[PDB]
């Protein structure tokens, strides 16, 4: 049972996702704002609003983040040509989605250090389908719930390490839970 949802809703792009329907609940709201609760620890999820294409932009942000167990709170985006994957991640529960990427340095945006990660997907589902492409990461050192993200900012520092970033596709402030609970409502501008 999966279910992927996607549009245009309050002139923002939207997407959602889930391989368990009946334990988490999406709802669009004004503008760029949406809403996700998440119960019974059960089921893997993503979903936000922002925008497609994606692009050099100030992403604002707020609302409230209140996960219990894995769940991330993240700008989230693809580009094309080349086939990239990138999180920036701005707050997490009880694991660290960098897990497993290799180290790549560090660069002090937007009130605090990111730690910069790198790694490549092998044969793994892709917006392109099955391919092997590069992924990106930057976390948060400072936790935080709102403000503002620089998203030039990181692509220039990954532009450093590896590939630069190709065409974009989409670009949202993603909520992911894996198998826990919570509730989050953002707003994204």
């Amino acid at each position: 049972r999966t279910q992927s949802s996607t549009g245009t809703h309050g002139g923002y792009y939207y997407s959602f996702w889930t391989d368990n329907p009946n334990t988490v609940t999406y709802t669009n709201q004004n503008a760029g704002q949406f809403s996700v609760s998440w119960s019974g620890n059960q089921g893997n999820f993503v979903g936000g609003k922002g925008w497609n294409p994606g692009a050099a932009r100030t992403i604002k942000y707020s609302g409230t983040y209140n996960p219990n167990g894995n769940s991330y709170l993240a700008v989230y985006g693809w580009t094309r040509n080349p086939l990239i994957e990138y999180y920036i991640v701005e707050n997490f529960g009880t694991y660290n989605p960098s897990s497993g990427a290799t180290a790549a340095g560090e660069v002090t945006v937007d009130g605090s250090v990111y730690d910069i990660y790198t790694s490549t997907r092998t044969n793994a589902p892709s917006i392109e389908g099955t391919r092997t492409f590069q992924q990106y990461w930057s976390v948060r050192r400072n936790k935080r719930s709102s403000g503002s993200v620089n998203t030039g900012a990181h692509f220039n520092a990954w532009s450093n390490v590896g590939l630069a970033l190709g065409s974009h596709d989409y670009q949202i402030l993603a909520v992911e839970g894996y198998y826990s609970s919570g509730s989050a409502t953002m707003t994204v501008s």
